């Protein structure tokens, strides 16, 4: 429909601790907007099956912020694999967002794409190598006019499309508060 090589890809994961080489994604949820920002579809949400022996890595944080969430039972009872995720998440993709030409959309969004290296190859590729991370602009923010941060606020629950619908609220945001364009 809205097809464009203009759309933007957001994505969010959740995982089993900070370090690729150690840890897990145990969710991914994937949105894509128009180059206005404009949501256009949601993508698959997605708890990733892993077996206890990765979820006995989970430091506090993790473990009590997966687990009041909720995360942690749908994981425990979820039956797809990072391939099978990965797969119902180009399968999406295709349909809205040519390959190769979407940044990766996020917040931070450098540690996500650390983690698709190494654990999804095959999706990191469809992005186009550069990263629009809406940190940057609250990090600029915070240095040149720092009163504007205390207008928008986020619930940060760490359920991965919630989140990632606030990545696009927060560069919404700062469309119409720092930016003249
Ligand atoms: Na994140």
């Amino acid at each position: 429909m809205s097809f464009s090589d203009q759309n933007l890809i957001w994505i969010d994961l959740e995982m089993t601790g900070l370090d690729p080489e150690m840890h897990k994604i145990i969710e991914m949820a994937t949105i894509v907007t128009d180059s206005e920002l404009n949501i256009l579809a949601e993508g698959p949400v997605i708890a990733i099956h892993q077996p206890e022996s990765e979820l006995a890595k989970m430091d506090e944080w993790c473990t009590t912020t997966h687990t009041a969430s909720g995360l942690v039972a749908r994981v425990r009872q979820s039956q797809v694999s990072e391939e099978e995720a990965i797969d119902q998440t180009l399968a999406f993709l295709k349909q809205w967002v040519p390959e190769g030409k979407s940044p990766i959309c996020g917040n931070s969004i450098g540690q996500d794409r650390r983690f698709l290296y190494k654990h999804m190859p095959r999706l990191e590729a469809y992005f186009h190598y550069r990263y629009i991370d809406v940190s940057t602009i609250k990090e600029l923010t915070r240095r040149w006019q720092p009163e504007v941060l205390k207008e928008f606020s986020k619930t940060g629950s760490h359920l991965a499309l919630d989140d990632i619908r606030e990545s696009i609220a927060e560069l919404q945001f700062y469309r119409k508060a720092v930016f003249k364009i």
